C-alpha cells in the first residue's frame, strides 16, 4: 500500500554528473566514456564563440579531480567536450528522446554535486515544473529501463512563469524555445488526461472508489468533454496502454473515463484522491504499474 | 523558481542495499562495514509473528541459515547479534561501496528520503515525513522489509528508518538502525493501529513560506496572533501544536520574506478558516506538511 511521486535511484547518474567551468559560468556537465555533454550556452552565432574558445578555456572538475579537455565540438545546443580520461563509473546508457506526457527522474545538481532527486513530466507545452536555482544548467533528467540509463532531457532555462526548458541529450530542445537572449513564454498548458486514468487506477488499487461510478462512455464523447476542461485528447492506444490497470481492477477504460467525465464537471466535493484535492497528471501507465507490481533497478 | 517534494540523491545508498534470506523469507539489508543490518522478524514465520520470542528463536540459528546476496557475490555470515528489533549480521567482506554514515534517530516532523527495495534490488526512491502518530505514509508492498530511509546532508548519510511492517489502514511502521521501533509498536501480529493523525504545523508554515519566496502572496492577511490563541485553533483543525522551538526555527524564513512567523500563524488560521477557494498554493489544492523549515531553506538556497 501507499502512492507516492517515486523517482528512479539517482546512483548511476550520480558518477557522471561533473562541474563545467567556462569563463565567469559554471554549470554541470554529464560525463560518458571520455566526452563530458552540457549546454552550449556555458560559452548568438555559437559557431564563431566555439572557434574562438580553447580546450584549456573549459576547465572540467570530476568530483577534487580536474579533467583535461582534449577536443570540443557541438551538437545543437548541447556542446562536447572530449576529456583524455574515461569515465569508470559510466553506465549502460542511451540517448532517447520522450514525448509530451511522459515522466523522468530529475537529479539536480550545482557545482557538480547531486542535490536531490525529483520526479516530474514533460508537459504537453514541452516545458518541465522542475525545481532549479542558478548553476542547475546542465541536470539531466533520466529513466531507468531493466540496467540502462536512458538519458531524456538536459535542463538550459527557466521560462517568465518559473516552468523550465531543456534539450533531449541530442541537443534538440523540447519544444519551441531557442537558448539565446530573447522574449520566450510557455504556451496554454493541457492535463496528460492517460496519466491521470492511470493515477485513478492507482487509487483504486489503493482502496479509494469512491469516484467510481455505473457509467461508461464512447471516446468521442469523453473527448468533447475533456476538450472543454484543457485535458489532452485521449487516443486509441492510451485506452489500449491502459488496458493491463484496466485488468488489474476489473474497470474498463472507458468505464474509468466516465469518472472522469464526472469528476471534471462535478469535481473533488471536499473529497481526496490518494491524499490529493487535484487530479494528478505526472503518473504515466507504467510509473503506475512499476510502482504496483515492485519493478527493480 | 519552482518547488518539488525532492528526495536526497539515493546513490551512496544503492552500494549497501543486499538480499537476506532465512527459511521461506526474503527481504533487505542495509551492508555498512563487514555488518548486514535488517529486520529481526526475517527469522520468524508468520505462526511465530503473534508471540515470537525472538532470543529463543535467535539461538537456533546457525550462521549459515542466513544467505545474504550483495548483487550477484553471495557473502558468508560469521556471526550474528540481536539489538532490539534489529538483527545484526556479521559478514566476512566488508562493503567497499560504505559510504560516511551515522545512525540518527529522528523526531516526528522530521523527513528522509526512502530507498525502496525488493530482494535486494533498488526499485525507487521518495521523500516522505515521520507522522506525528509515529508512522511514515510510504509506498511499500511485500518484500519491502529492510527499505531504509535516510537524509544526506553534506558527505554523510544519516540512516533514520528501516522498513518492519505495514499497519492496517496502510500506513507503516519501522525502526531507527538501533532497532528501536518509532512510536508505540512492536514487531507482533498484534491489534497494533496507527493513533490520530495530526499537520505538522511548523512544516506547513514553512511551505507557506517557500511559497512566498516563490511568488505566492494570496493568502497572507493584516493580521497576527498570539502563539496561544494560534495553538487554541491548530488543535481544533487537528494540526499539531506549535511551540516556540518551532517559532525559533522559523526565524530564518520569517528575517527572508519580512513576515513574521505569528502572521504567518494568521495566515495559517485563515487558511484553515476559509479553504483555498480554487486557488492553489506551489500547485496544491492542500496545505503541505511534508517540507520542513530545513528542507526549505535547503531547496529554496542551495
Ligand atoms: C499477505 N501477508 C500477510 C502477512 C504478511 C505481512 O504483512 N508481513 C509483514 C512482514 C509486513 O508487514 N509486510 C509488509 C511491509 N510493508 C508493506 C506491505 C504491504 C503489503 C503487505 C505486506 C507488507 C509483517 C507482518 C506482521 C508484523 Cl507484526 C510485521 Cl513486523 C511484519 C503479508
Ligand atoms: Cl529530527
Amino acid at each position: 500500500s501507499g502512492f507516492r511521486k517515486m523517482a528512479f535511484p539517482s546512483g548511476k547518474v550520480e558518477g557522471c554528473m561533473v562541474q563545467v567551468t567556462c569563463g565567469t559560468t559554471t554549470l554541470n556537465g554529464l560525463w560518458l566514456d571520455d566526452v563530458v555533454y552540457c549546454p552550449r550556452h556555458v560559452i548568438p552565432n555559437y559557431e564563431d564563440l566555439l572557434i574562438r574558445k580553447s580546450n584549456h578555456n573549459f576547465l572540467v572538475q570530476a568530483g577534487n579531480v580536474q579533467l583535461r579537455v582534449i577536443g570540443h565540438s557541438m551538437q545543437n545546443c548541447v556542446l562536447k567536450l572530449k576529456v583524455d580520461t574515461a569515465n569508470p563509473k559510466t553506465p549502460k546508457y542511451k540517448f532517447v528522446r520522450i514525448q509530451p506526457g511522459q515522466t523522468f527522474s530529475v537529479l539536480a545538481c550545482y557545482n557538480g554535486s547531486p542535490s536531490g532527486v525529483y520526479q516530474c513530466a514533460m508537459r504537453p507545452n514541452f516545458t518541465i515544473k522542475g525545481s532549479f536555482l542558478n548553476g542547475s544548467c546542465g541536470s539531466v533528467g533520466f529513466n531507468i529501463d531493466y540496467d540502462c540509463v536512458s538519458f531524456c532531457y538536459m535542463h538550459h532555462m527557466e521560462l517568465p512563469t518559473g516552468v523550465h526548458a531543456g534539450t533531449d541529450l541530442e541537443g534538440n530542445f523540447y519544444g519551441p524555445f531557442v537558448d539565446r537572449q530573447t522574449a520566450q513564454a510557455a504556451g496554454t498548458d493541457t492535463t496528460i488526461t492517460v496519466n491521470v486514468l492511470a493515477w485513478l487506477y492507482a487509487a483504486v488499487i489503493n482502496g479509494d472508489r469512491w469516484f467510481l461510478n455505473r457509467f461508461t462512455t464512447t471516446l468521442n464523447d469523453f473527448n468533447l468533454v475533456a476538450m472543454k476542461y484543457n485535458y489532452e485528447p485521449l487516443t486509441q492506444d492510451h485506452v489500449d496502454i491502459l488496458g493491463p490497470l484496466s485488468a488489474q481492477t476489473g474497470i474498463a477504460v472507458l468505464d474509468m473515463c466516465a469518472s472522469l467525465k464526472e469528476l471534471l464537471q462535478n469535481g473533488m466535493n471536499g473529497r481526496t484522491i490518494l491524499g490529493s484535492a487535484l487530479l494528478e497528471d505526472e503518473f504515466t501507465p507504467f510509473d503506475v504499474v512499476r510502482q504496483c507490481s515492485g519493478v527493480t533497478f
